[PDB]
């Protein structure tokens, strides 16, 4: 019951529309209770729904930030995928845009595994 | 020197996608570290060192063009992901190809690591 390739599409395409409009309980929802995060990659990884619950929290708090796919879902044969997005918050006062790119494990139960989300200042344009 | 940094990351990833769209086969396999592993499709055996890749890549790439489809993602341990697209003649069939590769390179510029994400429904015409 793992993805296929085409489910893996659907599920993290999903995944995005959730955060556009800020449902912090669907997303929690689509992470795998012991699931980890790694956002930006390179940080130390953030384990557990809770913990994973707070992040959503704080960052789509506000309610103005919105997210969308800039290009389709890649997915491969064994339950993973990665894919292209970009958000739109504020930042110093003025709206800004990050570039952002997730890979995403799903576990047999086609719930996100791993994720994870590169991006640094490189990504942030005004 | 030490890991790339960010922009070192974006700028090196980019350069891998121009020696990809022109075929430079051998300037590619000097990119890669003596034991680069590669990943391509990801969650297929790893390709590993330098034979290897090169004997990759000349099947693989020896008409084929490639070129990003929005700008490198780069953080701050010498990794970065890129959208692309590969363009490609299957059995005379023109045909587009989707991809999002991960790539994590050494102390020395060169990548050490890189997975290819991409299956057929990622594949057009
Ligand atoms: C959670 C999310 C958006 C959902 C992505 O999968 C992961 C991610 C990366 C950076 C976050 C962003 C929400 C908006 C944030 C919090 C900002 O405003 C700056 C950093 C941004
Ligand atoms: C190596 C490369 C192109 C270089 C990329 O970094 C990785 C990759 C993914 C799929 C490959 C493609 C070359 C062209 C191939 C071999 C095809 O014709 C179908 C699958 C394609």
């Amino acid at each position: 019951n793992l993805p296929t390739a085409q489910e893996v599409q659907g599920l993290m395409a999903r995944y995005i529309e959730l955060v556009d409009v800020g449902d912090i309980e669907a997303i929690v929802q689509m992470y795998a209770d012991d699931a980890t995060v790694e956002n930006p990659f390179g940080q130390p990884p953030i384990h557990g729904r809770e913990q994973i619950a707070a992040f959503y929290r704080q960052g789509l708090g506000g309610g103005k930030v919105r997210a969308c796919l800039t290009g389709p879902v890649r997915a491969s044969h064994n339950g993973c995928g990665a894919m292209p997005f970009r958000v739109e918050m504020v930042w110093n006062g003025q709206p800004c845009a990050l570039d952002v790119i997730d890979v995403m494990r799903f576990d047999e139960h086609g719930r996100i595994q791993t994720m994870q989300a590169y991006w640094s200042e490189v990504n942030l344009s005004v």
